[PDB]
């Protein structure tokens, strides 16, 4: 407990699933948190759900939005005082191979999944450096960024790029001593009302040749890893990537 | 000798060095190539340099124009026959971090190193596939889809992209028996014109805390795994990353 | 605070550096812990200044002695029940090229470094499964387990053996419902009183080309990311390889 | 064709299967080969079918035995001249989880898998450093290089062992200009007479859930990589990982 002592979060995509589990472990550990999402009756009702406004509000941004990141950025600091750590989880898929993905359906993925994490990434970096903030990016990627899924083509690129260039920027925020660092962390199939509503998947994701384990995680499985990565407990940690995934990648 | 045999491969940025040299090894070992380039004048003396017109042409082509992608198959078949083999080799780089890159010189970037290696993909499974050419795409990655470079952001992601895109290309092609093979290679520090270009860039590279040899690579150092990837000698290869970096990435 | 309730801790090399963090950070987490060391002096010393014998113990153990790991599992379910957390952390090293190590070097650093871990994870599986515990074996790698170091070529052995042989446990665990995770944790440079007493070895570390962030870490680096592996935080975690290494592997 | 021109090779387990494979396409490319094996009936017969005593011979030896190692480099230089090429290929597996594996099956298992490729190592470099041969060193490791299996747990720690070693002895020939390299190769399932009296084992492995192609490789799959590593067109390939699995890693 009080283990985000202090800590300003933004988290992109905070408003559901994964990134709503992450905005409530953080508030829970003394962060003030932003969640961002498409919808303010879905942000506005998720924020209340975690705490009062003085612990978490929500502002309704669009990832692949270059000009809102400096709105999200500014309404932060005004709520929060600031901001020390950003969690770019917005996503969407595309569920075609390379072969079947259409231009426009490339085009979009990769404004949200590689765009959105490069603009928040880039503005956070100038943002949160040389102030002793103890900053953390924590850059979500997945199992698609590790290895291939037939049927997921624009988003194996996107989590390939997502990847790579968290490395880069972890490299030159060390050399330059920012006080920043840049981590990725890769889930493998979890479990949200999103899964819940496509009959099949569960039972398809938690075949022992998918997930080891036999079942899939909770977005609780995400939020501890990422309580870890903005907190001052890995310091040390900067350009690294970590797994969460039942033993997916382990075979 | 006749490594590639009845081979017909496209070559992207195939008129100056390292893709010249892929070219160079391809008509030797027995391939018809099409070599791509932005300009006429290059790619002309270029291909006139490798052999005749029955052998080797040039096609200029920018690898991010989609519409360009089909008249360059069309071009190849109609010289050549029906493609067996596509090298994504044309690239630009950007001397920046994450922190300093323009949004308008990462869309460039990504535009040729990303959108040129999906087009370029996506169209060659369509064309190659199902039709016992013993087909194989070979994405050109670097070094830097492995590690982190601070002043190689936009670079960083495009080659992460390319590196795990071509994983699931490469599934797509297996599970559906296209007889497509898709593999990446990485090349470290290579020796060209553009380098002997830029005063220090070889004694830099050549550092032991760089590369380990303590000397940089030459153009045929690509070719050459290039050669073995086209042929059938590398029939149960895909999914695959081949590394030719003097230890780069080995510390 | 209270991330380990319940849990019951086996550390190797518990008493000096990183092993004495982590046994330090798992008691104040509400672990009982029994640590190991080669001298009982040493041992009764470092339990005493971490807390009372209701909470940490020492058992002398050389972790190549394979009776002994059965004399330490009886002795610490004797002091404080069924053991649920094995950290197998003792190591030596060996400065020789591959080139340039001693037959007798070699064994003698498998039987500590690989031995060791085999031992400890193949019993560990053994009496920790199926009592719904939520066991966490917790294999100490380095990253030693991702590069080669040139000077360090038995200890890249033994490090690389950890690394995929765990990986091997973690999905044999996972497919049996065993209730056993299997991870590996990969410290870059530690600051300890033996680095210390190397004169130049921090200096030489925290070079930009070593360590991007120009200074090593410190023992609670890696006691923090044990407490989140033997936490059931990380219950979807197994067959994964945790960094921490000031950016070390990311260039 | 010639391009093992004046090579001088040896390879451990090079009387059947891959060890075999490798053997005749290095003689075939003009090498000169010393092939090893536990029976003198089988490795005479071996050597035999491939060539005539000046292109290839048979030296009765297990991997494990130090002192045969001597006795070997001897063999061969007196038979051919300076060896410039060693292929560590020879193997055996335990079908055991860590869990079940035996501490004698353990301790042999890493007697011929890695003691055995360190021997052939250390004694590769210090008889082929220095002489200008355009020496190469080929460390069979296996897809169980880079995951695990649950079944094969001492076979993962000796691959794993194999892969990060590799990258040492890379290294140390690199930076002290010994004209040595040293790369690992990873097949996948590969079809051999062994495989072929283990009923319903092809079936199995031939699943698109383990090996995406749907089939397994051929022994000639192996050996063209390793023609590659041998030769002199990979000059600039040291500490690098040549994956040839049919997509086994990929997913
Ligand atoms: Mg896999
Ligand atoms: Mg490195």
């Amino acid at each position: 407990s009080n283990r985000l002592d202090g800590k300003v979060a933004i988290i992109t995509g905070g408003t559901l699933g994964i990134g709503l589990a992450i905005a409530t472990k953080f508030v829970e550990e003394g962060a003030k948190v932003m969640i961002t999402g498409r919808h303010s009756d879905v942000g506005e009702k998720a924020a209340k759900s975690v705490g009062t406004p003085d612990q978490i509000q929500f502002f309704q941004h669009d990832s692949s939005d270059e000009d809102g990141w400096t709105k999200l950025f500014d309404a932060t600091e005004k709520a929060f005082g600031p901001v020390s750590t950003l969690v770019n989880n917005a996503g969407i898929a595309v569920n075609k191979s390379v072969e079947e993905t259409e231009t426009a359906e490339w085009r979009k993925l990769l404004a949200v999944n590689l765009d959105g994490v490069f603009f928040g990434t880039r503005l956070g970096i100038k943002r949160m450096k040389n102030k002793g903030l103890g900053a953390s990016i924590i850059n979500m990627s997945s199992i698609e960024g590790f290895v291939g899924d037939p049927s997921l083509g624009a988003y194996n690129a996107s989590k390939g790029a997502v990847r790579i260039m968290s490395k880069s920027a972890a490299l030159d925020c060390a050399l330059k001593d920012y006080d920043v660092r840049v981590n990725t962390v890769h889930p493998g199939y979890i479990k949200t009302p999103l899964v819940d509503d496509l009959p099949g998947a569960e039972e398809a994701m938690s075949q022992r040749t998918k997930t080891p384990m036999g079942h899939i995680g909770e977005p609780n499985d995400i939020a501890y890893i990422c309580v870890y990565l903005a907190s001052n407990e890995s310091k040390f940690a900067t350009g690294s990537e970590f797994v969460v995934d039942g033993g997916y990648t382990a075979q």
